[PDB]
C-alpha cells in the first residue's frame, strides 16, 4: 500500500535522526568506554549482576536494521548503559565516573531530539 510506504519513510527518516543522536552521544564518551559489550571473557559474573547488558555497537546495529519504532525505545537503550554501568561499578571507579558524565552530557543532545521528533513529527 501507499501507506505502508509513507510509514517506511517515517522510519527511514526517524533513523536517520538517531543515527545522528547516536553519534553526538556517543562523542560524549571518548575513552570509548561504552563503545563495545562487557566482554563475558573478562568479566565472566556479569549476567550475575546486570540482566540486560546494553553498549552503543548493540545500539547502532539495532538502529540500522531500523530496530527502534519511537524515540523512547532509544532512550531505554541509552539508559540501560549508564544504568548498567553505575549498578557493576562503584563510585570512585573510572568506569562510573563516566557513566555520570555521558548520562549528564547526554541530557542536553536527548532533550532537543525529542523537540524534532515531536517538531518534524
Amino acid at each position: 500500500s501507499m501507506e505502508q510506504v509513507a510509514m517506511e519513510l517515517r522510519l527511514t527518516e526517524l533513523t536517520r535522526l538517531l543515527r545522528s543522536v547516536l553519534d553526538q552521544l556517543q562523542d560524549k564518551d571518548p575513552a570509548r568506554i561504552f563503545a563495545q559489550p562487557v566482554s563475558l571473557k573478562e568479566v565472566p559474573d556479569y549476567l550475575d549482576h546486570i540482566k540486560h547488558p546494553m553498549d552503543f555497537a548493540t545500539m547502532r546495529k539495532r538502529l540500522e536494521a531500523q530496530g527502534y519504532k519511537n524515540l523512547h525505545e532509544f532512550e531505554e537503550d541509552f539508559d540501560l548503559i549508564i544504568d548498567n554501568c553505575m549498578k557493576y561499578n562503584a563510585r570512585d571507579t573510572v568506569f562510573y565516573r563516566a557513566a555520570v558524565r555521558l548520562r549528564d552530557q547526554g541530557g542536553v543532545v536527548l532533550r532537543q531530539a525529542r523537540r524534532e521528533v515531536d517538531s518534524i513529527g
